[PDB]
């Protein structure tokens, strides 16, 4: 004896959705260096000359002052800094009861007018207080030292006058 009934049901549903974001990326790219080769002689010929008649014209741009060997005085300027650079040769400390000492760079930068080489980055003044920006008021003719009449030297003999060796010449 059956009369058994059981019915089970099913259900479908599908659920369809979808969402994916992602992001794209991207990167900096920047590179960039220098070199520096403003001196070219492939001939050695001892003489301030080396193979052009330029530095007549360096120390030319530049004041009556020469400063001393008449192998600083270089006039050059850069590009990015736009300010003016003075080679010296070689860095010369030269230090006496003067005032104390004084330090002149190779590469030294300032604001360089005909006339007067004003503000300076790299040489070390100490003639009553240490500053590095005292500088070289010429008039085209007579120099005042580096810091302005605090030093009085003569353009008569050389230039500037104070006793110092820039090491990189003999």
């Amino acid at each position: 004896s059956d009369q058994i009934f059981n019915k089970v049901g099913s259900y479908w549903l599908g659920q369809k959705a979808n969402k994916q974001f992602d992001s794209v990326g991207n990167d900096l790219n920047s590179v960039s260096t220098s070199i520096e080769g403003g001196t070219k002689w492939l001939v050695n010929k001892i003489k301030g000359k080396m193979q052009k008649p330029l530095p007549e014209l360096l120390k030319e741009y530049d004041l009556p002052i020469g400063i001393f060997p008449g192998d600083a005085t270089n006039y050059e300027f850069d590009e990015e800094t736009k300010k003016l650079t003075v080679l010296i040769p070689s860095i010369c400390e030269v230090g006496y009861k003067d005032s104390s000492v004084l330090k002149f760079t190779t590469t030294v930068t300032g604001h360089l007018e005909k006339g007067k080489l004003t503000d300076v980055e790299g040489i070390k003044t100490k003639v009553m207080i240490w500053v590095k920006v005292t500088s070289i008021s010429t008039d085209a003719s007579k120099v005042y030292f580096t810091a302005g009449m605090k030093k009085s030297r003569s353009r008569d003999a050389y230039g500037v006058q104070r006793n110092g060796l820039r090491v990189d010449k003999f």
